[PDB]
């Protein structure tokens, strides 16, 4: 029976076999008051304390989110579904602790992704008892609100100012710096990761000086808050907040009525309407996201980036080699996870319609100039894989780059990687690659499980990253120092050097993606 005290009362955990050792597992900590009724769209509110022991031994609600549907009964996608019960009252965190207590443990605090309207920290690939059995570091994740019901704005109004997902992460890393020493961990040694959205998230506490004290250091997978998906505009999320009141029969003249009528609504409703509140929409469109609000975040990001404006410390960055062709299956023409996706040029070209809807013409033959100068003109898959570098360039590799270089301008030591091994157990099919989020099974040392099927090159691929994690974390330095690894070298505005992740060789190489990155950065925010 290990009960723990902290500051809102008594909580109990549950003990954990891994490994031939023990984790003390926290699941299902409250860290806010529900946001229910006149609580719904705004900031979370302070929990107000309890004298008996919370049991916290199950993972806690997910908050409400629409599921994915496309491939019912597919592992590949299935996994990334919540996994605990919907419901508005899922401001819940979770905690792993070393078996025996630690001492000073060091801290690593996961934000998951989803495109800020899916996830939840209770997933398979997100738990975090392996890191803190295998590295002794402290695991902490939190749910917090998504969709709507987290990041729903009428900027300057409370009754739903935007941002409230992030600022419920912000409420979590302040509970862990007031009630972490508790459990056997160092507030002053606070590493946030997170993965997609989750990254962003994470990029977004380097930016607003109301997180500057709550956390050390950052690790950013595949995610930062230029991608082109991050940021909603302030037109943008005014023109989604009354397609979402239109939809809903809330119209009205006072915009707080307006709040008041979206509070009547049942949480079900919110989710339907929420899909078409953009008109002429990506695959998988972040409908609702982050805005600048004026407090959590007091600028457009760019200019912050740009002006140095953010907490000066480490970052570790990366991304995955294939992260674009996920996102192809779900609306791409000629593409499919059943078959190999040979996609034909008129194929391409739809498929551009599809994921850069309000562009213009000019923009999309930009596109389809850059990436289709073949070596060979024959390769029935050039138009598939060109779909899907595309995707990935845009969304997510050229933006951490230019997150890595920029931030690292100010003078900080910053790491990038660049992770190319596809899982031996991979459900979806081989032409997908390396896809989006099949990184974190690593992180988390789900390979170190010889239970499984990862292969042996697997589980040391596992091992290494766990350790360089933790000895970021821990120390600032993404280092493997025991055992003749590849010294992961300083990335720097000039150099560029970054580390591969592989079971082969892990090898250091310059300038990923430059051709691509210098098409994506430098004219295609023109067109
Ligand atoms: O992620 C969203 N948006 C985007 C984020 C970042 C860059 C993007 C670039 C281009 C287009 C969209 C992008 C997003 C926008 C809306 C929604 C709400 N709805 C949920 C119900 C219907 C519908 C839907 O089926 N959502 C699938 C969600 C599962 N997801 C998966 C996850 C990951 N990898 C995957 C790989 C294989 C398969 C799936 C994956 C990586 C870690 C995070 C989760 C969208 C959700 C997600
Ligand atoms: C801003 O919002 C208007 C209105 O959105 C429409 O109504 C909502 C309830 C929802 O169902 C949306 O999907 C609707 O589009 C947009 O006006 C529409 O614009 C499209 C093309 O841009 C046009 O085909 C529709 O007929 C228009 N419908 C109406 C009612 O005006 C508008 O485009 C949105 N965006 C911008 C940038 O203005
Ligand atoms: C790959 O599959 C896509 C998707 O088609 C669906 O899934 C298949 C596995 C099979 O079960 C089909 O019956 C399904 O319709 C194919 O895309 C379709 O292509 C046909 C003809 O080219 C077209 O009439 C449909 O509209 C397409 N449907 C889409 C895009 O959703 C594609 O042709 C297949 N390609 C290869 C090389 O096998
Ligand atoms: C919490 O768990 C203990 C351990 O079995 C149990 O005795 C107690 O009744 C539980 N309390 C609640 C409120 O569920
Ligand atoms: C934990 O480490 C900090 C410095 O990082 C130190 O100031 C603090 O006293 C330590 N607490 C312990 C060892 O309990
Ligand atoms: C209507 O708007 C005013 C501000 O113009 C606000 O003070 C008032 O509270 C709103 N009505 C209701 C019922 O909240
Ligand atoms: C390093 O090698 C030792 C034995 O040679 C092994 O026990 C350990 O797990 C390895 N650690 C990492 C981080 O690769
Ligand atoms: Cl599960
Ligand atoms: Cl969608
Ligand atoms: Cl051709
Ligand atoms: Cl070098
Ligand atoms: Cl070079
Ligand atoms: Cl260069
Ligand atoms: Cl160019």
């Amino acid at each position: 029976d290990i009960i723990i005290a902290t500051k809102n009362g008594k909580v109990r955990g549950m003990q954990l076999t891994v490994f031939g050792g023990t984790v003390t597992a926290f699941l299902g900590i409250p860290y806010a008051q529900p946001p229910l009724g006149r609580l719904r769209f705004k900031k979370p509110q302070s929990l107000t304390k309890w004298s008996d022991i919370w049991n916290a031994t199950k993972y806690a609600n997910s908050c409400c989110q629409n599921i994915d549907q496309s491939f019912p009964g597919f592992h590949g996608s299935e996994m990334w579904n919540p996994n605990t019960d919907l419901s508005e009252d899922c401001l819940y965190l979770n905690v792993w602790i070393p078996a025996p207590k630690p001492k000073n443990a060091t801290v690593l605090i996961w934000i998951y992704g989803g495109g800020f309207q899916t996830g939840t920290s209770s997933l398979h690939v997100y738990d975090g008892k392996f890191l803190a059995r295998v590295e002794r570091v402290i695991v902490v994740s939190m749910n917090y609100r998504v969709g709507a019901l987290g990041f729903l704005a009428l900027p300057g109004n409370p009754e739903a100012p935007g941002n409230m997902g992030l600022f419920d992460q912000q409420l979590a890393l302040q509970w862990v710096q007031k009630n972490i020493a508790a459990f056997g961990g160092n507030p002053k040694s606070v590493t946030l990761f997170g993965e997609s959205a989750g990254a962003a998230s994470v990029s977004l506490h380097l930016l607003s000086p109301g997180s500057h004290s709550l956390f050390t250091r950052a690790i950013l997978q595949s995610g930062s808050f230029n991608a082109p998906w991050a940021v909603t505009s302030l037109y943008e999320a005014r023109n989604r907040t009354l397609n979402l009141a239109k939809l809903t029969g809330c119209s009205r003249e006072n915009e707080t009525e307006i709040i008041k009528c979206l509070r009547n609504k049942d949480p079900q409703e919110i989710l339907l309407n929420e899909a078409f509140v953009v008109p002429y929409g990506t695959p998988l469109s972040v409908n609702f996201g982050p805005t600048v609000d004026g407090d959590f975040l007091t600028d457009m990001p760019d200019i912050l980036l740009e002006l140095g404006q953010f907490k000066k410390t480490q970052i570790l960055v990366g991304v995955n080699k294939d992260e674009g062709t996920a996102f192809l299956v779900y609306g791409a023409p000629g593409f499919s996870k059943d078959n190999n996706s040979i996609i034909t040029r008129k194929e391409f070209q739809e498929g551009l319609k599809i994921f850069f809807p309000g562009v213009s013409e000019f923009g999309k033959e930009s596109i389809l100039f850059h990436y289709t100068d073949w070596v060979d003109d024959q390769r029935p898959e050039n138009y598939r894989e060109a779909l899907g570098d595309v995707v990935g360039d845009y969304n997510f590799i050229c933006p951490a780059l230019e997150f890595t270089k920029k931030f690292s301008e100010w003078g900080n030591n910053a790491f990038f990687y660049y992770f190319e091994h596809r899982s031996s157990k991979l459900p979806w099919p081989e032409w997908m690659g390396v896809m989006h989020g099949y990184e974190i099974e690593f992180v988390f040392g789900l390979p170190l499980e010889r239970r499984d099927q990862y292969t042996k090159a697997e589980e040391i691929l596992s091992r290494s990253i766990v350790k360089r994690w933790a000895n970021f974390a821990k120390y600032g330095n993404p280092q493997e120092t025991q055992n003749q690894s590849t010294s992961w070298p300083v990335f720097k505005s000039t150099e560029q050097k970054y580390l591969t992740l592989n079971t082969e060789s892990t090898r250091i190489m310059t300038k990923l993606r430059a051709q691509q990155c210098r098409f994506w950065t430098s004219f295609f925010p023109k067109v």
